[PDB]
């Protein structure tokens, strides 16, 4: 796609610390832009929609390239018609946002300049962020990523595609997304069925694939921190049912692993170490900060700290596997004893350490889930089972619970806030702020 | 050996904190006691020196069982003798103490109670304290460790011990050392040569093997971390040069490694981390904090603070291994680039595991080197090597330092201060004291 300019594109600013080994950090001055999938598509000439509901215009778009011939993206009020909104080193999100039509929720990258995705290299170093999640009942996730996205949004590989990072082009994540309107600068109109349940949305004939960190899936119920590696490392367009991930009707079947390795402290047995109130050792009715460290063995360690005081990522003991690092230990003794084998498959973190020592862009989005109702997340997962099957439980969300026309009805407000980014060498992010 | 009461036995109190996972720490008591070997050994029922000097009474001491019959320890006048002081939680080892006699350092234990050892559990643990090393000039060590003794200094096994902990037998370390005038509650009476270099010292026909954990080798000028595995874990005899060690004329040939598997941040190439001065990351002219985690892995992770400044332990890259951990890469690639096979041959970090799994005492000391001078520390070694030698520099320290006498007649007032002890899982040390 092209890019238009009815509404005009201005970038919230959003500022973040870089600290050094030497102990000190200084800050850097970046921006926000909401992806592709949330915009404006529409004719280059005209205000015709390209795209309306969950449809395509048959005429601008009878096949994919025509269709991004045709088309532009457009700029996006980032306050008023998506509930975006920073403040210095601080950024908000609400989940449903009422202007002439209805908004619910938003994703969006890190930028380096308003052309330009921010990327990081995670290995050896570490990630620090704090965030209020208090106002985000069951069936919510103010999520914090990365994902193996090129830094122009596909610009330099697919010259179909002439509005790049500056209009959020270019997602992938490790469920090889068939959702994406435009993918490598062609639009997805060929195999396009729109979704049953959402009016908005709809899952196309190709799909987006890259490796994905979870550094941060998480409500005021569940947290959970989850790699996922895929064989191709970076950005890569996916063949239908080919595809795997959870738009299509085989899960397992592609090139990247859907599940991954998932450490979430309830699920592996400590119930009490993160809800809302004081008898949980983490309450998530106030602000906490999470720290995320990259070893360059490939293992990944967290704490967390709350009003000064320091908790490392709780121990878990299942199978053979003993500690609060997660390793190829942890994931191996999770796939023997929760089950599953797609992780490995995949080549599990030594596949994944490819991601890392690259670069990778930073996603920070709040959504609701239109295929599991985040029971996977929050609640008792699939839905028969009971904890007595291991694994099961991740949360104490009833499993009538996150489904999404209820919870945009109850919820509306809901919201996440996540500030003082913070990025640099294994212990350097816990020095003063510049 | 008996116990004797001439000098009554006092130990100085020193207390610690024990920190738990919920982010609470609790003040514990505990004392330290001198290791045997500095003691007064003397016949049971006199004042009759069993040992005088570097050479033991032929009369009182004809054979190993017998000299332990007719022998036993007395106790210990800790500031006027041997220049060691405790005020709460902190616990200060003066050089050169002269009172009747000139003393020369010390080692000594923490205990549970007067008359048992305290032993921590390492794995899965970290272990912070504070140190001031400013007072310590080339040639000189305040050394802070681990190693697996018996909570009861062998009292239980060798029932012709009755002393034990309370006065400071049992000792063992993974040089083997055979310079302990009692072993497995025998003397080392038989074949004992005198020090050539040392009045008061001298080597047995046995000595007393064990896992060791190196947390602290160090002066103004450089600090190591080493951990040395053993084939047996625990306290054990062994024969004449069948022990190996530093007191043996062949370092390789017994069941510990005396090498282990060092990281020494000079001696990777980070020459500006350490050292006395603003000119270094770390300032050895003041007090610094030193914390170290035992990941369930078995590999060791270290950070530092200074003034409230946080540090992980310097990015070296050696061989093929690059990183700050110190783990199974590193140490292969220690071995592969600097030379040696001694910590792989005994088992690595997988046979060291078994003995942070168990429990270990801990020991502090003071001391000047006999044997090598101090140099494998703080200087170039071997001395006729140079900096193209890849790890021959480990230091500043000229070649020709650290001469006991040099040292003890120019330095007698060095000193070395250790205080404010937290133990707990790890990420739980940082949080207040009780
Ligand atoms: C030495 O290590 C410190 C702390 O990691 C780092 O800040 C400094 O840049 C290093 N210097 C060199 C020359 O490696
Ligand atoms: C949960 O984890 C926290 C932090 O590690 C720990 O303090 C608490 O005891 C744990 N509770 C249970 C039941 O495991
Ligand atoms: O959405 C994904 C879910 O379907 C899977 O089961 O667990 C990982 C999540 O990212
Ligand atoms: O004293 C030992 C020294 O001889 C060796 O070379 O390195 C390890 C030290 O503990
Ligand atoms: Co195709
Ligand atoms: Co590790
Ligand atoms: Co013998």
């Amino acid at each position: 796609q092209s890019a238009c300019t009815l509404q005009s594109e201005t970038h919230p600013p959003l500022t973040w610390q870089k600290c050094s080994s030497g102990g000190t950090c200084t800050q850097q001055t970046g921006s926000v832009v909401i992806d592709a999938n949330w915009r404006w598509t529409h004719a280059t000439n005209s205000s015709t929609n390209c795209y309306d509901g969950n449809t395509w215009s048959s005429t601008l778009c009878p096949d994919n390239e025509t269709c991004a011939k045709n088309c532009c993206l457009d700029g996006a009020a980032y306050a008023s018609t998506y509930g975006v909104t920073t403040s210095g080193n601080s950024l908000s999100i609400g989940f449903v946002t009422q202007s002439a039509q209805k908004n619910v929720g938003a994703r969006l990258y890190l930028m380096a300049s308003d052309t330009t995705y921010q990327e990081f290299t995670l290995l050896g170093n570490e990630f620090s962020f704090d965030v209020d999640v208090s106002q985000l009942p069951c069936g919510l996730n103010g999520a914090l990523y990365f994902v193996s996205m090129d830094a122009d949004g596909g610009v330099s590989k697919y010259p179909t595609n002439t509005a790049g990072a500056k209009y959020g082009t270019g997602y992938c994540d490790s469920q090889c997304p068939r959702d994406l309107k435009f993918i490598n600068g062609q639009a997805n109109v060929e195999g396009w069925e729109p979704s049953s349940n959402n009016a908005n949305t709809g899952i196309g004939g190709h799909g987006s694939c890259c490796s994905e960190m979870d550094i941060w899936q998480a409500n005021s119920i569940s947290e959970a921190l989850t790699p996922h590696p895929c064989t191709t490392v970076g950005q890569e367009i996916c063949e239908g049912d080919g595809c795997g991930g959870t738009y299509s009707d085989n899960r397992y079947g592609g090139t990247c692993d859907p599940d991954g390795c998932d450490w979430n402290p309830y699920r592996l047995g400590n119930t009490s170490f993160y809800g809302p109130g004081s008898s949980f050792t983490l309450d998530t009715t106030k602000k906490l900060t999470v720290v995320t460290q990259f070893e360059t063995s490939g293992a990944i360690n967290r704490y967390y700290v709350q009003n000064g005081v320091t908790f490392q990522q709780p121990n878990a003991e299942l199978g053979s596997y003993s500690g609060n690092e997660l390793n190829d230990d942890y994931c191996t003794a999770e796939e023997a004893e929760f089950g599953g084998s797609s992780f490995s498959d995949k080549g599990g973190l030594t596949q994944f350490k490819k991601a890392t020592s690259g670069g990778m862009v930073l996603v920070m989005s709040l959504w609701d889930d239109y295929y599991a109702n985040m029971l996977w997340l929050d609640s008792t997962y699939p839905t028969n089972e009971t904890s007595s099957t291991p694994g099961a439980v991740r949360g104490s969300c009833s499993t009538s619970s996150g489904v999404p026309a209820q919870v945009e009805s109850q919820s509306p407000n809901a919201k996440v806030t996540f500030s003082n980014i913070k990025f640099g060498p294994i212990g350097s992010t816990g020095n003063p702020s510049g």
